[PDB]
């Protein structure tokens, strides 16, 4: 029954891909392909409604920086993701992605979407991001990048293990039903 434009933004390798694979095959690849364009397709069923979910996947790459507004007319919400173990990733959800998103939709819908839940407290992960003297990003921290950001929801999950990635799409729809 509804249609609905799902666009996907967010840094070069943080899992943009992966995580709509998994939720649309329940498949996962470990290998990285960067993303040029794809598109996506989800018939789901959310609080009664039927909904048709078209997913755009798009380059998180910054050579993509002037093709990549092309896919955003009529997008009816976006998911602005980052990795939970890239501090850097983190910061350009405020420094590059939801200004890129809000100037040309002023109005649309952003879902945070903190990506690789399941390397977040992972023991080891912890002391490898801290030689670099960096810490994965924690859930009140990225809640506050949320309120920062304006973002409807914020949300975590994992492509690998799945946890978390149902209601990621579940509140993308809820945003816009
Ligand atoms: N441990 C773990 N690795 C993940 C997860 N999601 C993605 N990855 C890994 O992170 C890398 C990048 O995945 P990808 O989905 O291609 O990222 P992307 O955001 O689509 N990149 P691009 O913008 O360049 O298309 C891959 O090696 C992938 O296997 C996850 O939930 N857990
Ligand atoms: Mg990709």
């Amino acid at each position: 029954g509804q249609a609905i434009k799902c666009v996907v933004v967010g840094d070069g390798a943080v899992g943009k891909t992966c995580l709509l694979i998994s939720y649309t095959t329940n498949a996962f690849s470990g290998e990285y392909i960067p993303t040029v364009f794809d598109n996506y397709s989800a018939n789901v069923m959310v609080d009664g409604k039927p909904v048709n979910l078209g997913l755009w996947d798009t380059a998180g790459q910054e050579d993509y920086d002037r093709l990549r507004p092309l896919s955003y007319p009529q997008t009816d919400v976006f998911l602005i993701c980052f990795s939970l173990v890239s501090p850097a990733s983190f910061e350009n959800v405020r420094a590059k992605w939801y200004p890129e998103v809000r100037h040309h939709c002023p109005n649309t819908p952003i879902i945070l979407v903190g990506t690789k839940l399941d390397l977040r407290d992972d023991k080891d992960t912890i002391e490898k991001l801290k030689e670099k003297k960096l810490t994965p990003i924690t859930y009140p921290q990225g809640l506050a990048m949320a309120k920062e950001i304006g973002a409807v929801k914020y949300l975590e999950c994992s492509a690998l293990t799945q946890r978390g990635l149902k209601t990621v799409f579940d509140e993308a729809i809820r945003a816009v039903l």
